[PDB]
């Protein structure tokens, strides 16, 4: 389906920034609040084509942008509701994750990722937290921080407006100019990686922030000795593939998922 000019009225009263909303007649349904403040209607036509634009972006595993707000002074965004959060909210929970759902979403992860780089969508900001998780474990990429979403963006930071590098390639680490490539995202994915089998963020020994990424530019990774639980060979052969530091000798994501399937199908499902 293609996007709704949803309306403020459709929403339940709920005054008491992604926070959840319920449709009249639709349901649950996540919320982003993007602009609060004077009325700025020159960039109604602009902020609705890049909402049509982004909701073309149709894939299992990409989230869905199911409406937009555009209204005299109030603008937002309406997105699928994943009802069990982000992924790194998944792996902290109580109850364990087995290895054979942990093998299907990053297997998942693979698809999205090959779905958008085939697009030309460079995502920029993978990490688990842009990682959301249905009711089933099946999972969803987004991109809550409005990284690709470039006039959305700008909208939320004009002045009148009333409202991690853990994951971040080492080549951007302490460099502004450099452009993110596919393979900056493939570097962010190996990070994923390793945090969805240690179930926690890397690098908990790090002190001061200055010492972490001068660390990882000078090829510091997550300590895979860290891993607690069973990991299976294959995949820490993988995230050091995909966190070397040459850009250019990460693989692609088609070619991670053309050897990770099948050892996925064959050890972990
Ligand atoms: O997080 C959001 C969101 N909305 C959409 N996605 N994420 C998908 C997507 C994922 C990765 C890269 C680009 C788009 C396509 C869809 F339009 C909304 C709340 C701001
Ligand atoms: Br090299
Ligand atoms: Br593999
Ligand atoms: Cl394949
Ligand atoms: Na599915
Ligand atoms: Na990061
Ligand atoms: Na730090
Ligand atoms: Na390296
Ligand atoms: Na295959
Ligand atoms: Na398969």
């Amino acid at each position: 389906l293609n996007v709704i000019k949803m309306k403020s009225s459709d929403f339940l009263e709920s005054a008491e920034k992604v926070s959840l909303a319920f449709h009249r007649t639709q349901g649950l349904m996540i919320m982003k609040t993007v602009y609060k403040g004077p009325n700025c209607i020159e960039h109604n036509e602009a902020l609705l084509e890049e909402a049509k634009m982004m909701n073309r972006l149709r894939h299992s595993r990409v989230v869905k942008l199911l409406g937009v707000i555009i209204e005299e002074g109030k603008y937002s965004l309406v997105m699928e509701y994943m009802e069990k959060g982000n992924l790194m909210h998944v792996l902290k929970a109580e109850m364990s994750t087995p290895l054979s759902v942990k093998g299907r979403i990053i297997l998942e992860i693979i698809e999205g990722m090959a779905y958008l780089h085939g697009k030309g969508v460079i995502h920029k900001d993978l990490k688990p937290e842009n990682i959301l998780v249905d009711n089933d474990f099946h999972i969803k990429i987004a991109d809550l921080g409005l990284a690709s979403f470039k006039m959305w963006s700008k909208l939320n930071n004009e002045e009148h407006n009333e409202l991690t590098l853990y994951y971040m390639a080492p080549e951007h680490l302490n460099d502004v100019n450099a452009k993110p490539t596919e393979k900056s995202d493939v570097y962010s994915f190996a990070v994923v990686l390793w945090a969805i089998f240690a179930n926690k963020e890397p690098y908990e020994n790090a002190i001061a922030e200055q010492q972490l990424i001068m660390a990882i530019k000078s090829g510091n990774r997550p300590d895979v000795d860290d891993i607690t639980e069973y990991c299976p060979r294959e995949i820490i052969s993988l995230m050091k593939l995909c966190w070397e530091a040459n850009p250019e000798a990460r693989p692609t994501f088609p070619g991670i998922e053309e050897k990770f399937r099948p050892f996925y199908l064959s050890q972990l499902e």
